[PDB]
């Protein structure tokens, strides 16, 4: 079937490995060691399309840039993930895309701007303030929740959606 | 009269000695040595105010910080600019914001982001993607042309007042 590659990405205590979990195993999982980095897979059907997905759930001191390497090449589409209440894991993600953009060479490469944690009233990071960010990108911005699942599937499945279209691009 | 310190920030060759001098003495000027660092002054009047404006035209190895320190601390209101012609020029526009934020402990300190070189016809920063950009940062966005003059002084006086609402802001 078609495997996708994906990265998922950002500051630690955004929620990437609580994203990640939710959709390979539907369950919340607080408290998942911060340090693991390892890659996670499950079979799903996206608009008629199976698939598999191979996700790469990054961990590790890695200055702001490109955790898992022999992955960040490889990957075929980035999760950008920052918390809705955590204002300097949102400014950090311009690095990242940079980081994305370097060892990708290229400013097409597929990814999606998530604004997890949705579920907390408060914020310190604006839905509109987000989604100019990601205009300004030109990429999808989803707000998600771990903890209660809202938006995770969407989430994912844009970013396989953007890897489709930019694959279908070259022809 | 009222003296307002502004600093012109962004990377080399992006034309920050140009639109310094265009709005000082009227006139254009190519090739200014790109390591002179010197402030200039104007009397003006911005909406009847009559002001003296103090502007630090920045240049320097400095990486993509706070040139002139004394100043940076000081400055009351920053001008970052980027040439629509140079896209990293435009993507290095979030370090200067960053640092700017960071000696000056705040993310609201006056600020406009000025896209210059708008009479080259060409570009490889579309306008759209710049205003998104400013509206993210909640900033006014102003394109000019310091060979031309179009847009120079509206980025200026466009400084002076968002300093002037800050002000006026803790009453
Ligand atoms: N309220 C809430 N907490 C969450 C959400 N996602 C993750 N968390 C919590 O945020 C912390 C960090 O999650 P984790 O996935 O370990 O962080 P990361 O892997 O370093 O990005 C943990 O306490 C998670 O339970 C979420 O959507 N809502
Ligand atoms: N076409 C055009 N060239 C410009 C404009 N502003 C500056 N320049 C040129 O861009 C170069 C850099 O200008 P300068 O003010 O020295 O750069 P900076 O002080 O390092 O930001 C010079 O060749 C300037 O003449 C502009 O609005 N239009
Ligand atoms: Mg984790
Ligand atoms: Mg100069």
């Amino acid at each position: 079937m078609t495997e996708y590659k994906l990265v998922v990405v950002g500051a630690g205590g955004v929620g990437k490995s609580a994203l990640t979990i939710q959709l390979i195993q539907n369950h919340f999982v607080d408290e998942y060691d911060p340090t693991i980095e390892d890659s996670y897979r499950k079979q799903v059907v996206i608009d008629g399309e199976t698939c598999l997905l191979d996700i790469l759930d990054t961990a590790g001191q890695e200055e702001y840039s490109a955790m898992r390497d022999q992955y960040m090449r490889t990957g075929e589409g980035f999760l950008c993930v920052f918390a809705i209440n955590n204002t300097k894991s949102f400014e950090d993600i311009h690095q990242y895309r940079e980081q994305i953009k370097r060892v990708k060479d290229s400013d097409d490469v597929p990814m999606v701007l998530v604004g997890n944690k949705c579920d907390l009233a408060a914020r310190t990071v604006e839905s509109r303030q987000a989604q100019d960010l990601a205009r300004s990108y030109g990429i999808p911005y989803i707000e998600t929740s771990a903890k209660t699942r809202q938006g995770v599937e969407d989430a994912f499945y844009t970013l396989v959606r953007e890897i489709r279209q930019h694959k279908l691009r070259k022809l």
